[PDB]
Formats: C-alpha cells, structure tokens, sequence
C-alpha cells in the first residue's frame, strides 16, 4: 500500500522533507523533478538527513560529520558512513507524492 506522504511543491528540487510513517521517518529528495525516498537517519550517527542535510545534484551530505549518500541507491558516497541507506518506492500522482513505507529495501 502506498501511502501519501507530502504535495510535490513541498519538497521542490533540490531539497528534502521529512515524513512519517507508524514508527518510520523517511526522507523525501528531489532531484531536478524525479523524487527518491530514503531512511531519515544516517547510518553514521543517526542524525537526520533532512536537518541541514545539503543535496548536492542527487547526493544528500548529513550536516553532522559530511558523510555523503547517493538518494538513488542509497549507497555511501563519503564516510564516515559505512552502510548504505534503506530505500523505499515512491510514485507521483498529480501533486502527490506517495511512499511504500512497507517496502524498505536495502543494498549490499
Ligand atoms: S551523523 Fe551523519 S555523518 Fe555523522
């Protein structure tokens, strides 16, 4: 079941959103138009990706210690983060932007 999570014109391109889901908090990206969905906390530390996280094109920096992820695979981009992010499907309709929140996948 895909669930709605946010309009589209929250979160715009190049910046992320927080939402929330039973006990999961999962970060919304958009990269010039597509969006991704990833786990909100970095597996460094723990620390949001969505607070102060700077998306440079479709890699997220966590503001805490400049670990870096690619938002598409979730894979690890710069330490000290070691393992990649959980992902999750997400699909636009209209203005909404829908998440499986079920569906966490996880490279490697
Ligand atoms: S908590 Fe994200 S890089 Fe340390």
């Amino acid at each position: 079941t895909f669930t709605k999570a946010c309009s589209v014109d929250e979160v715009p391109p190049g910046e992320a959103l927080q939402v929330s889901h039973d006990a999961q908090k999962v970060a919304i990206f958009n990269v010039d138009g597509e969006f991704f969905a990833t786990q909100d906390q970095c597996t460094h530390g723990e620390w949001s990706l969505s607070e102060g996280g700077y998306l440079d094109g479709d890699v997220v920096e966590c503001s805490l210690h400049m670990g870096k992820f690619c938002v598409r695979t979730g894979k690890v981009k710069s330490p000290p983060p070691c393992e990649p992010l959980k992902v999750y499907p997400i699909r636009i309709e209209g203005r909404d932007v829908l998440v499986d929140f079920s569906r966490a996948a996880l490279h490697a």
